[PDB]
């Protein structure tokens, strides 16, 4: 299995912490360098937490599970046409394959794959996910993938992690960000199989991740040629 | 496939209509006759609605889908030991098989099977489910399976279907009723397969259903030897 040693978090003067109705905590940063734009969430995922199946059109994504435990779901089919939803009423629901993550495992998921994750354990677990802006849709406004704007719609800001705020979108807002997001687990899903296709297993893009880590570390060193916010 | 012509609803002077956070509407009645105790819900299930996977210990259940459409999930494994939850932390999650229901299809699910259902379509659909009290646990207080008491905990009463009430348990209350109820879809689930095992397909108990329909119809005729409430 593929592992990665560390994905650091950009340290912002005022972090963006988002709390969701699923009681997840997202610590989010957006960064840019001359050649690259991305966003990163360092997340705490309670039992049952995690995103329902969804498909990205404007970013490629990495998931990194420092303690394993998190179960990810991933298709072998790609869904290159955002206008064709994988639902009963239209194109058809898809088949997903589960991944039981291991400590420091790195899961790369390119655009157009259907994926999600859940914490199926009885204890809260960490996960990091990284969105790198791809080459699609020059008119899309968010050069980092829009992670900060997207998540601001799905729950309140945490001004105190010691005193969490009350709760009141995850699905309905999504297409504005080039995401087809399901609102219930079985909306886009025909089957779930625990037999992992080798082709999913092999997906990797360490090169771009290493570049984003360089940017993050440069930012944290005070380097003014990159920015995170 | 197995069908049934009609399962009538007992007409109560004051119906118990329950509204849930999933926006489902349950019209519930409890009945008894000398030989039998049961409860019945005539339900309206919006898109994405339906119960997450669960297992019963004190009732046997029937599902009847007048218009089809509803997708049901069902195990081949039975889970006879209520103390052993089918979770990551303990016994292990289970395999479920999907059923794409047809108009008037009758699905019989004995105690100890894991099951659930969802509306995967874009339109609200009807479903009827019937709980018949089994022979287990003489000290269990609810001679009809406790459907009315159980559902009263999961959402408010509808005093006007034209003006639905605001919303605020489905999982946490369940064991009091001999139900192990999952709070998220993948909590008890390892796989979902769309290849239906013949053994599930063959489950039936028309005899007991016919008896409950007799009771319901007798009640609706004014017959005082049976009661519904
Ligand atoms: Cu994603
Ligand atoms: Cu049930
Ligand atoms: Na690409
Ligand atoms: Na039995």
């Amino acid at each position: 299995i593929h592992t990665f040693d560390d994905i650091p978090m950009p340290k912002l003067a005022d972090p963006l912490l988002i709390y969701t109705p699923a009681n997840e905590i997202f610590d989010i940063a957006s960064c840019s360098a001359k050649d690259i734009g991305f966003a990163i969430a360092h997340a705490q995922i309670p039992p049952g937490g995690g995103p329902m199946p969804h498909i990205h059109y404007f970013i490629n994504e990495w998931f990194w599970t420092p303690e394993g435990g998190i179960e990810l779901f991933h298709s072998t089919k790609q869904y290159p046409n955002m206008d064709e939803l994988p639902v009963v009423g239209g194109a058809g629901r898809g088949d997903l394959y589960s991944i039981q993550s291991e400590p420091k495992q790195l899961i790369y998921s390119p655009n157009h794959y259907m994926h999600g994750f859940v914490n199926p354990t009885d204890k809260t677990l960490p996960i990091v996910f990284v969105w790198m802006r791809n080459e699609v849709a020059p008119d899309f406004p968010y050069h980092d993938g829009g992670m900060r704007e997207y998540f601001q719609a799905v729950g309140p800001r945490i001004t105190d992690l010691n005193n969490l705020p009350e709760l009141t979108a995850f699905a309905s807002e999504a297409p504005k960000y080039g995401i087809n997001q399901s609102s219930y687990f079985m909306e886009y899903v025909n089957t779930i199989s625990d037999k992992l296709p080798a082709q999913i297993a092999k997906l990797k893009n360490d090169k771009d991740l290493e570049r984003m880590v360089e940017v993050i570390e440069a930012f944290n060193r005070g380097d003014k040629s990159v920015t995170c916010s």
